[PDB]
């Protein structure tokens, strides 16, 4: 889907939604 808006418009989320919640615990121990 959105083969034209599924990549570019997908580089400003995981790297903050899959990194924040993550790196949020990784550094909590
Ligand atoms: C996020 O779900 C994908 C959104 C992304 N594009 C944008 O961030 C901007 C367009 C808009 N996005 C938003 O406003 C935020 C949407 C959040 C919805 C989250 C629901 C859960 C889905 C999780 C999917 C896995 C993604 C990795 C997260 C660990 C929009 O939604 O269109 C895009 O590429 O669509």
């Amino acid at each position: 889907h959105a083969q034209g808006t599924f990549t570019s418009d997908y580089s400003k989320k995981l790297d903050a939604r899959r990194a924040q919640d993550f790196v949020q615990w990784l550094m909590n121990t």
